[PDB]
């Protein structure tokens, strides 16, 4: 008899939501949407589509207000809650800080700015108040030093999910401790603290600032940052100081910029991902291997989420993805369909008639049960398009 | 041996005048940068101290020939061509534990931030922004009460003592260098702060609007300012307004109350002027309840003159005790170097009681401090001929 009402947006919205249907059958469910859910699965999956995909009631916050037996939980929202319009007070948010620290907006990139080495993920009691109410459970995360406002949003996605189903059971039959919120160290951030309409790189400022305001704005979904309009994918610190003015352009060539600080030279990386997107296709590792300056830009993805390694199995280019996997690259990679890479190699394999690679991928740990957001794994492809045989030699290889 | 001062301000002042005293044979030249004015305000101007004591004022230009000499920046405003000098011994003094602060309004910023501590930094003249080697570095604690002013104040104070504790080894070449880490490094311009459009930013939590008021409370400059009014401190209340951040809660005369994103803040209207003229006269059980901060107790007024040095003008020797229990300093100094002993002085002179002399000395009165004409109490009272009063204070020297 107990009742959810999960409110927001993105992969946690549908995680949370997707355990709760599978581990807690028995609990209904009620959906709250952000206003810029368009029912498309972007890089995030759209909660508004996932709900509507499995029958699970859209509501209104005004609606959500009048339900007296249920759990409010917020994840990734964005309206503001007016806690006296619920009879309630099971109120619940996760927020992306370690929070007293970074209440408020854009925590995937302040906490880079600022050069901090951690951040956090906070489930909380919500007030009337921005990311003020009292502690339930937290989580510290590592921001590592080559890592993106991308990645970081990713590890908020991904502990902000744990957290909660580490914790759902108690905020479910009210079983959970609380604590207030210290005053010191407390700080906030506006939407407002960054225009992200006009973007700009401060170089009056240390080189290790300016590395961090690369990676702060590294999010390639929204944008990449730019000098005089040329995109950059982050950059490195340089052992020269120039004398001339912060700002000054030290040299163009075909891969970076090198520019002046306060201190240290820093050279900027020009992004040239869709170049080496379209070279994953056929090229070798040693020819991808002199297109990369930034080595992270090999876990890039396009905006329907095809990387390197995808782009690679799509075409059988097999020693590509030795390589791309030795380097960090995931053997399980997804689109933002949730295709996987070894569908797209089941389809090279197919068009190919070359079933070779298949057990060294395998080894390599690639995963032929996984299924994408139809739910359908590569083998009910197959046998949708009656290619029984090569279902049958997938099988014999998966462990 | 021989050096360069490059630079402004009481720490260029303090060196100098330390160094002919206890290294009267060392030469001296200077440089002044472009906008000292020659004339004191409430920091002394180097200019006019060089030209007072003779001592030879140049430009860079002319300190790149000079083989033999080490070159010390107290504040210097020009980039230099480190590798020009014939001689590697460059050194400056920054107001900040570098590599953190890099640059300007350093009394600020570590605030603004809500950092606890600070410091300040002796190394090399580099090429970058302060960015040269570490020779000596003083770590400063910034206490919760503590405005941009009070940690400026220690930056003069450790900055000049960090020199006077290293000068040999900076003669000498004995100092040991450490190049600094790029981790952690910050720095800010000139135009992260607009001092002549300061406006308080509501749309933060307590802790951040607090330190914002700290920050900005520096009253030669500005201090901050609501509705126009100005404001000397404040603090944090437990109570939560559902107000949008910013909202005026309250108003009274004493002070004004304002939702923030989490606590609501109480601000203090400034009453140092109201404080400073009851001084003359009133008790410490009066004076008591006008303060809202303990620290406006050692504000000053534009001529320097702080409470205790207002006290001890009008020989109200009740509110001293009291106020030096507080923390206030029985020789403050206003901005021509007139020490309260001075101005006791003056009292002594117009009351002819000068039994309260005893009370302020065992306070830690010091009377054989000089102003910034070089002359002691004891010296006023033989120009001005008045011999008894000299006797009667020349009877507690040992
Ligand atoms: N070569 C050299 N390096 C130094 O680090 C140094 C010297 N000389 N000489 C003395 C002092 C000078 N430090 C400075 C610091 C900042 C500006 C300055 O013009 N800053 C501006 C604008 C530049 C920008 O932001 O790009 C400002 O932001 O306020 C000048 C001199 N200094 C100490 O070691
Ligand atoms: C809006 C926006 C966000 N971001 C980054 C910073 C944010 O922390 C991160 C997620 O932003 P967003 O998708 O707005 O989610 P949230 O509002 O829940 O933080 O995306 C950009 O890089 N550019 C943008 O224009
Ligand atoms: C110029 C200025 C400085 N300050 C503070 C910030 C600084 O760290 C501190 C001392 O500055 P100061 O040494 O006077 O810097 P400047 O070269 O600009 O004179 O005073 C103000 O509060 N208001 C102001 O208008
Ligand atoms: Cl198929
Ligand atoms: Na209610
Ligand atoms: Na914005
Ligand atoms: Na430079
Ligand atoms: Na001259
Ligand atoms: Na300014
Ligand atoms: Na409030």
């Amino acid at each position: 008899h107990m009742k959810i009402i999960i409110a927001g947006k993105n992969d946690i919205a549908v995680n949370v939501t997707r355990w709760l249907q599978k581990k807690k059958k028995n609990i209904e469910i009620y959906a709250i949407c952000n206003a810029n859910d368009t029912g498309i699965d972007t890089f995030q999956r759209s909660f508004k589509k996932y709900c509507k995909d499995n029958l699970i009631p859209i509501i209104s916050l005004a609606e959500a207000y009048k339900i007296d037996d249920a759990i409010f939980l917020s994840l990734e929202f964005d309206k503001i809650v007016q806690p006296s319009k619920f009879n309630h007070n099971e109120l619940f948010n996760i927020h992306f800080s370690y929070l007293p620290k970074y209440k408020g907006m854009y925590t995937s990139a302040w906490p880079i700015l600022n050069g901090e080495d951690t951040s956090g993920v906070t489930l909380h009691k919500i007030d009337h108040g921005i990311d003020t109410g009292a502690i339930i459970a937290q989580k510290e995360i590592i921001i590592q030093p080559f890592e993106t406002a991308k990645d970081l949003y990713e590890k908020y996605i991904s502990e902000g999910t744990s957290l909660v189903i580490d914790n759902i059971s108690t905020l479910l039959n009210s079983e959970y401790v609380e604590k207030e919120q210290n005053i010191k160290y407390s700080s906030y951030y506006s939407k407002k603290t960054i225009d992200y309409s006009n973007l700009e790189l401060n170089f009056s400022k240390t080189a290790f600032e300016i590395i961090n305001q690369l990676r702060a704005f590294t999010f390639r979904e929204y944008q990449l940052p730019k000098l005089d309009g040329v995109n950059i994918f982050l950059g490195d610190v340089l052992s020269s100081r120039s004398i001339m003015k912060p700002g000054s352009i030290l040299e163009r060539n075909d891969k970076e910029i090198i520019v002046s600080t306060i201190d240290y030279d820093v050279v900027l990386y020009k992004d040239n991902f869709k170049e080496i997107l379209e070279a994953c296709k056929y090229s070798d590792s040693k020819y991808i291997a002199k297109l990369i300056r930034a080595k992270s830009i090999l876990f890039e993805k396009n905006i329907y989420g095809a990387s390197p390694v995808i782009v690679a199995a799509y075409h059988g280019n097999i020693e590509l993805i030795k390589w791309l996997v030795s380097k960090g690259a995931n053997i399980n990679d997804r689109n933002y369909k949730g295709t996987t890479v070894a569908m797209y190699f089941k389809d090279y394999m197919l068009k190919s008639g070359d079933y070779s690679g298949l057990k060294m991928l395998i080894d390599l740990g690639l995963d032929l049960t996984l299924t994408d957001y139809k739910d359908y794994t590569v083998f009910d492809y197959l046998e949708k398009s009656g290619n029984k045989n090569l279902l049958q030699y997938m099988m014999a290889f998966m462990k």
